[PDB]
């Protein structure tokens, strides 16, 4: 469940990352688009186990950022555990195009009876993180709706429990 | 993980061995009785039940799922432990793994350990070792641990406390 990424600092010395301490681990809080971080596949909610061979366990957000800022040379290695708090739910649009849930400020708030969401056991009080391959974090409900409505028929959403989501952010 | 269908037969007394709970408009397994039909077909604490006999459980109360099973003239479609994840560690020279717990909850990670190397988190409840471990005294969990490669299944405390 674990992999290494090698980040190459951009010409300004940056990697496009913000990290956050949660339950004595370190997690990706923000990934800048088109950054060294986005290029190597880092996502919101990824767990950083090691930076340059050193364990992040127990580090504060401030410390993880200081370690990155002072990291020498042009390359930074990180060992990563892929989105541990998230899960994947796959649904299909009814002949009507809906799938079957309501959401508010990025959070799933209702499941529609007898929908694909209900059949697939979609849960409320969970934030939608990505839709069919794309971060929806920080976007407006209206933009989220539009991405959902830009149909695919098959809709795969990745979700995190709201409690956790709210601590990472 | 995806989904799976289990086929269950009530026992000789017409029992299943399950207690269920409504959480986030889903239905979860809150208790599996030792050596029940539920246990035998592989149901575990924290499993999600998506359907019973082909009816969606979405939005059902605990009370409603129970009566449906009592009334059940049983197939269940289930998601495996979706609030949970697994971490694998390797014992120390001294036989340790590298964490401290209290009442089933991991409270600290030992620096420079396998638990640290594998990103084991605090304020998580230990659900299984492999064993199940829910309900056991700490000195008992400690025995299973002591008795090289330790895999544990953990669940964030917030969700664990709500499910029980």
């Amino acid at each position: 469940g674990i992999r290494e990424v090698i980040l190459c600092k951009d010409q300004d010395g940056k990697i496009g990352l913000r990290l956050k301490s949660v339950d004595n681990g370190i997690f990706v809080q923000l990934v800048q688009a088109n950054s060294p971080a986005s290029l190597v596949g880092l996502r919101f909610g990824d767990q950083v186990l090691q930076i340059n061979g050193e364990n992040c366990a127990g580090w504060s957000s401030d410390k993880a950022h200081k370690v990155l800022k002072q990291a020498f040379g042009e390359k930074i290695t990180m060992t990563i555990r892929d989105r541990p708090f998230e899960r994947t739910v796959t649904m299909h649009k009814d002949s009507s195009g809906h799938v079957g849930f309501i959401f508010k400020s990025g959070k799933i708030t209702s499941i529609v009876k007898d929908s694909s969401a209900a059949r697939n056991g979609l849960l409320t009080d969970h934030h939608i993180c990505e839709i069919n391959g794309q971060n929806v974090i920080g976007l407006k409900d209206a933009q989220i709706a539009d991405i959902l409505s830009t149909a695919g028929t098959v809709v795969t959403i990745t979700i995190m429990p709201a409690f956790i989501f709210e601590h990472i952010i």
